[PDB]
């Protein structure tokens, strides 16, 4: 019955405000608006033609999404991912697409978050979780952290501030891998020695490997697996060496039938799957976002235009899809109890 | 004629007596705006500012030069709110410092110059404030980039004139490195103050730019950890160099023949979260004079040594001036 209900229930935080779970429908739970650095639209816009050419740039990708059946995205963009969350609440009003906010950190802060405390990088997420980021009023519904390999020092100290302030406030964890280096594996150390519980942790760019050992292995344990990265592929693009760097040369359909897999061996629950798609994007090679969308015009709608219906022929059954993409997403994103 | 302050265009006579090289808050981009619980609140900083600009203001200063850049946190609105409400003209800069994010690293020295021409020519962000100073780093041999950004700059500072001040690591003659690429580019050592030079002892390294050309940045006075030998993050910071024997190298160069390419200042700041926890407060106890050091305790300094006040006024007043005005 409670999955019909609309106008009342517990709540998950927006750029535009609380959202009932129900409302949250079909969900991206890893994508981005923009993927800069930390004041990067605002000092230079001309970068990315210009903020109006880039909010009408993404209100149409958003529009073709949810023309295509999404209805929230989540954007894993943190502070020195360049988020601006004033951009995501313009871009999900225009577009009517629920975005979730992300606190955390990525694989570039500054230093003067590089030199801070486990206990200070704990109480700056839960500023951005409690109160609101920057002065906006807008809350995070998600912590993103990252390695890329074996964890540095600082990074141990993000895994560990971004497990006190979900088991404070009851968002999830999700997170950024070298997938091929079996990056969860310490990731999920880390947050168990925290008393983190694993179904609240996404381990993401998991679709990056082909080792089915190392994702089952997770899954198993409780972790959700972030299939996040379908449509990333420069096959076709192999005298492009930085977007080959950037999206490897296993086919989408190779990453897809991940997908596949995982539901054959039972971990059908474990699973969340996204584009991370971008409609701006500066923290690479200049070209790289007019790259990207000749390999993709979808966008964001590359999951329910390609994906699904290239399951649903392998017989994988619509309910199952729709499982993945609607319920999975909500269990992950709607709060736990706070502890205590 | 004019040079860009946070207020808008200043003619060369109401500069007066300026601080060259001097931040507001030392941060990362964007910091400030995120957590500035950080500084217990954002308007706990300007008051700490404001409070701070205007004792260096009854001391005598009328100007100075913040010369934080994008990625050392540059708010130039936090610059504009605290040069009103002290009546100090603030210049502010464009450039980049030792922390440039991926999205900044990541550029070529073209789209390097055409942001330092933007934030010149067009303005900071959204706020039509215009930098007049280019600011650069090296810490030691420059990185692939950082050859960028001074080429970058040096290419800025051709096409505007506003000129271009830089960090340098001074006991490895970073000045020199920088020297040659900025020649390289065409670009006139008159245009350059060398910054950080009193952080080394080698008057026969700083003779030799300044025979050049080159302006001599004396910029860190009050920078020491004498009393603070139990605090190793402070030491290694500030050094275990006094300010006496930093002072003493801005008479070294006047006696030398200098005086006309000498700039001082404290290198102080009112907020600093780019460093450990407490280094405002532990700073703050050892220069409680903050910015107004160089007027109160400098200038005394040199007058008993013997310096007169002509050439005191020349070295705050007319040097800052000619540096500063475009072209
Ligand atoms: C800012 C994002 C982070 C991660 O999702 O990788 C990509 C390349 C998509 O950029
Ligand atoms: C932000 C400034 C940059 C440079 O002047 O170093 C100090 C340590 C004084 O911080
Ligand atoms: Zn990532
Ligand atoms: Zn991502
Ligand atoms: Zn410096
Ligand atoms: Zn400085």
């Amino acid at each position: 019955i409670s999955e019909f209900i609309t106008n009342s229930g517990d709540r998950i935080n927006t750029v535009r405000g609380p959202i009932t779970i129900s409302e949250a429908g079909f969900t991206l739970t890893h994508e981005h608006i923009c993927g800069s650095s930390a004041g990067f639209l605002r000092a230079w816009p001309e970068f990315f033609g210009s903020r109006a050419a880039l909010v009408e740039k993404a209100v149409r990708g958003l529009r073709r999404a949810r023309a295509a059946g999404v209805r929230t995205i989540v954007d894993v963009s943190t502070f020195d991912a360049g988020r601006d969350v004033s951009l995501l609440a313009e871009v999900s009003r225009a577009a009517d697409v629920h975005i979730v906010a992300a606190t955390g950190l990525w694989e570039d802060p500054p230093l003067s978050m590089r030199l801070r405390s486990v206990e200070e990088l704990t109480q700056f997420f839960l500023r951005e979780i409690q109160y609101g980021i920057e002065d906006t009023g807008i809350r995070a519904g998600i912590i993103k952290v990252a390695t890329q390999g074996k964890a540095t020092p600082f990074q141990e100290l993000v895994l560990r501030a971004a497990a006190r302030a979900s088991l404070a406030t009851g968002v999830p964890v999700t997170t950024h891998t070298f997938a091929s280096q079996r990056d969860g594996e310490q990731q999920a150390a880390i947050f168990e020695s925290e008393g983190l519980s694993p179904s609240r942790v996404c381990i993401g760019h998991s679709d990056d490997t082909d080792d089915l050992s190392y994702l089952t292995a997770l899954a198993a344990r409780g972790y959700l697996i972030g299939l996040d990265g379908i449509p990333h592929s420069a096959i076709g693009l192999e005298d492009n060496a930085s977007a080959s760097a950037l999206l490897g040369n296993r086919s989408w359909q190779t990453r897809a039938l991940l997908i596949k897999a995982l539901i054959d061996q039972g971990y059908m629950k474990q699973i969340l799957v996204s584009n991370d798609w971008l409609f701006g994007f500066s923290s690479y090679v200049t070209n790289i976002m007019d790259v990207m969308d000749s390999v993709n015009p979808d966008g964001m709608a590359f999951i329910p235009l390609r994906v699904i219906p290239f399951l649903r022929e392998k017989g994988v059954p619509q309910e199952t899809l729709a499982g993945i993409t609607v319920t999975n997403p909500a269990r992950f994103l709607s709060p736990t109890l706070r502890a205590s």
